[PDB]
């Protein structure tokens, strides 16, 4: 039957049976069955009956051509039994907007969750069943005209996986395969984001140069998000053959240039981006699924000349290899060739790994290819008895995480059995190593022993952890760990330096991630003092053990094990120690007026609050008192209600929220703002945040308050809510009632001064002036006292 034929081809497909795997893209009115809306015939140079066995996949590339042209049914009951018979599979391809609501059977269903539903049953069956092909592959480009919405994004995924529900690797009908081909990064590709796991494969189209010396920059990068999301096994990249009177934006020269003195050049693939697409490998997770070509019913046309590539619709430049020719598809098959015949992809066999048991759980969690060994880079577990030698290990250079469960069997692990990462701090488990003769992991790097189950390791007569980075100091848990080794060896052996070996140690130094002092204190000696030499300072190894000073590190340097010292001798405190650059000091003073400095001079009782930072982080708080310190002064101004202004009345009451993302002016260089604070308090000082002090937008300081006068109400017997709202207004502008309690006569970013002890319920700001023409501004005030 021909579905069970394709059901076949599908499954070795999808199991990774044909290696490298080459596909391409036939531009379906380039078929001699194709019809125009006309009802004629489009191109009778080209079939795609004539596809030869290399092409592993054949994307039916659908436009030009009529739904009712002879060429659908002709595939159907044709095409797709000729090319089945050599291995050959179809695949449809449609476009985002079939899924999104802009196209198609998209402009006819609601979307719901029903109705996308319904909607990715009338795909299947309009463009897989109703065509007789072997999958869907969706298109989604970038569309640089009218950008998908959020909502057209989010309805094309949710679309997506019910179409995925139905077909490809987790759908009902598994004979079928569902691809996505794409021009979009992870970051710019959400819809790659929500599929990934439904997909068999990810077709990249990577026409034309992509950067750098090699001009394969993006290829790599992009790799580096891909593999987050899919196997190196699902990658396939993409060049274009040349398409006739292809204008500028359209014109890559990924195969070579015509030449006239050899009408065989286009066939020639030395030289090509094509050929270089054939060979790039990704430099992590494994090998590439393959290559794929668009317009393949121009493999073999040589490229128009660079003197063209400036063409356009309107400025015609025509040259002979636009004319249209018959294909015999060498380029195609000299391609599958080069990378069925690349020994990268032999497949891992008993002189790689020599021991069967480790063999097949390498295969099978890394991949089948010699060169997927090499680029492995997440995990691997080895379980079981029936390994006995770890030979062959030390090829999973870039493995990330090796994990021994219960290897009974295994007599040796060495630096030369294990993958080079592991002196770049990959993690290692091992658990349950009752067999375990020599532990030898030396020279690694290792900054701990964790994960290594040494209760188990019950016949160990020899081990070297030496040349490490190891903390063996008295209270590290490493040093736990070290005892309970030297303890196996001695079972077994007397115990020399040799076979227990843990000399020339190198601990890494780390920042301590808390600090002691919550609570500093310094006298009113008149002195310079420093905050981080003070209070913020050290280092801690990985296990916690803090040296404090240079001195504190000569002493760790003399730490022993049975009279052994294991720290390196050479090992300076220059080499361990964190030097706290770019470190800075956050100080709030009883002020409440902030300053960021590590220093402070002692000549006055005050209080600040320190926050330390180390340029990204708040790494320490805590309260700094000077002498008997001082209590911390509130903003009593936090809030206040706004009774009146010469001014707009909401940009008003900005002045007293808690932010400097605002800026209060009016029409001329005068204006007020009266206030009540609500209660009745004592008033200490007050602070103004000037214009150039706004946080969103950049202002300069010939927009600053200049002068100005801060106010109380003169008279305290009277109620202002008694008054009607225009005399209320003409009241609050009377200069004779307001008392003044500062001045201010400088253009400071910011202002302030002290007040004589007031106790007023009512306040009122006045600009009388700024620093330039220019309308003055301030963004906030505040009044600063107690209770
Ligand atoms: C994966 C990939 O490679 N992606 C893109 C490539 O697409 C791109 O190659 C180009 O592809 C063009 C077609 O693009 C279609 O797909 C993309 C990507 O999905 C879409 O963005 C695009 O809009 C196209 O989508 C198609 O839209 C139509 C309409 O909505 C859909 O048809 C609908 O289908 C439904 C369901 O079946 C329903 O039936 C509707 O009724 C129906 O309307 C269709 O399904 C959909 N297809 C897909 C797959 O989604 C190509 O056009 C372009 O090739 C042209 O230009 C090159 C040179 O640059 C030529 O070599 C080539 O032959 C072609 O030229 C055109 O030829 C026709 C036939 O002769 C000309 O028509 C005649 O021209 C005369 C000229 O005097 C008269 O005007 C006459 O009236 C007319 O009949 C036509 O004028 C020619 N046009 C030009 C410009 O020359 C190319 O292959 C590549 C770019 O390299 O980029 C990849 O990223
Ligand atoms: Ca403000």
């Amino acid at each position: 039957t021909d579905q069970q034929v394709g059901a076949k081809l599908v499954q070795e497909i999808r199991e990774g049976k044909r290696g490298p795997l080459y596909a391409g893209y036939f531009r379906t009115w380039h078929d001699r069955a194709s019809t125009g809306i006309d009802g004629k015939q489009q191109h009778p140079e080209n079939t795609m009956a004539e596809v030869p066995k290399e092409v592993d996949i054949l994307f039916v590339f659908h436009d030009h051509t009529a739904s009712d042209s002879p060429f659908w049914s002709e595939l159907k009951d044709s095409y797709v039994h000729k090319l089945h018979q050599q291995g050959t599979a179809l695949v449809q391809t449609i476009g985002v907007n079939e899924l999104n609501g802009r196209t198609g059977l998209s402009k006819d269903y609601p979307d719901t969750p029903e109705g996308n539903k319904a909607l990715a049953a009338a795909i299947v069956k309009a463009f897989v069943t109703d065509r007789g092909v072997d999958g869907l592959d969706i298109d989604i480009e970038h569309e640089f005209t009218n950008k998908r919405t959020p909502e057209e994004d989010a309805r094309a995924l949710n679309v997506f996986k019910e179409i995925a529900q139905l077909i490809g690797k987790n759908g009902s009908d598994k004979s079928k395969l569902l691809i996505m081909d794409t021009t979009l990064s992870v970051e710019n590709n959400p819809i790659f984001k929500g599929i990934a796991e439904d997909l068999d494969y990810l077709l990249r189209q990577y026409y034309g140069s992509q950067g750098g010396e090699a001009e394969v920059d993006t290829i790599n990068s992009d790799w580096n998000q891909y593999q987050n999301y899919i196997d190196a096994s699902q990658f396939m990249i993409g060049f274009s053959f040349f398409e006739e009177s292809a204008s500028k934006g359209n014109l890559w020269f990924d195969v070579n240039e015509y030449d006239p003195n050899n009408p065989e050049k286009g066939k020639d693939i030395e030289g090509t981006r094509a050929k270089k697409y054939a060979e790039w490998q990704p430099s992590t997770g494994g090998l590439k699924a393959g290559i794929f070509s668009y317009a393949i019913d121009r493999d073999g046309v040589a490229h128009v000349p660079s003197t063209y590539k400036n063409r356009t619709s309107t400025n015609l430049q025509r040259h002979e290899v636009d004319n249209i020719s018959h294909t015999d598809y060498t380029v195609s098959r000299k391609l599958k060739t080069l990378m069925t015949e690349d020994k990268r992809y032999d497949v891992i066999d008993q002189k790689d790994i020599p021991d069967p048991a480790l063999r097949e759980q390498i295969i099978q969690q890394v991949g089948q290819y010699k060169g997927d060994l090499e680029r492995y880079n997440k995990t691997l577990v080895l379980t079981g008895d029936k390994i006995q030698n770890l030979k062959g290990l030390e090829k999973l250079s870039k493995l990330q995480k090796l994990e021994l469960r219960q290897l009974s069997n295994v007599k040796e692990i060495t630096p030369e059995l294990l993958p080079e990462s592991m002196k770049k701090d990959a993690e290692l488990v091992m658990v349950g190593m009752t067999g375990l003769e020599k532990l030898n992991l030396s020279g690694l790097n290792r900054q701990t022993l964790d994960g290594i189950d040494v209760n188990s390791i019950t016949h160990l007569t020899s081990f070297d952890i030496s040349h490490n980075s190891l903390d063996l100091s008295e209270k590290s848990e490493d040093r736990k760990l070290l005892m309970t080794l030297m303890e196996q060896v001695s079972n077994h052996q007397k115990i020399t330096v040799k076979n227990t070996a843990f000399e020339n140690q190198k601990p890494k130094g780390y920042y301590p991630q808390t600090y002691d002092t919550k609570e500093g204190h310094y006298d009113v000696d008149n002195a310079e003092h420093d905050i981080l030499t003070d209070f913020v300072f050290g280092t801690v190894t990985k296990r916690n053990t803090f040296i404090g000073d240079e001195e504190a590190f000569a002493i760790y340097k003399e730490g022993a094990v049975d009279g052994r010292q294991y720290v390196s001798k050479d090992y300076t405190y220059e080499a361990f120690r964190k030097d706290y650059k770019g470190y800075k000091v956050h100080l709030t003073a009883s002020n409440l007026g902030e300053t960021v400095t590590s220093k402070v001079t002692a000549t006055t009782d005050e209080t600040y609050l320190v926050d330390v930072s180390d340029g990204e982080k708040v790494v320490h708080h805590m309260k700094l008192n000077i002498g008997s310190g001082a209590i911390m002064m509130e903003n009593l101004a936090k809030g206040a209600k706004v009774i009146g202004t010469s001014g707009d009345f909401e940009q008003a009451k900005k002045i007293f929220d808690g932010e400097k993302s605002d800026r209060f002016f009016t029409w001329g260089q005068t204006n007020w703002i009266a206030f009540d604070l609500g209660e009745i308090n004592l008033a200490k000082e007050w602070r103004l945040f000037n214009a150039e002090t706004n946080t969103e937008i950049k202002t300069d300081s010939s927009l600053n308050v200049a002068k100005g006068r801060l106010q109380i109400l003169k008279d305290t017997t009277i109620d202002l809510e008694k008054m009607d709202i225009k005399n209320r207004k003409e009241y609050l502008s009377n200069d004779e009632n307001w008392t003044d309690v500062a001045q201010m006569d400088d253009a400071k970013a910011i202002f302030n001064s002290k007040l004589s002890n007031v106790l007023s319920r009512y306040w009122r700001f006045c600009v009388d002036g700024g620093a330039s023409s220019y309308y003055p501004q301030y963004t906030e005030l505040q009044i600063l006292g107690q209770r």
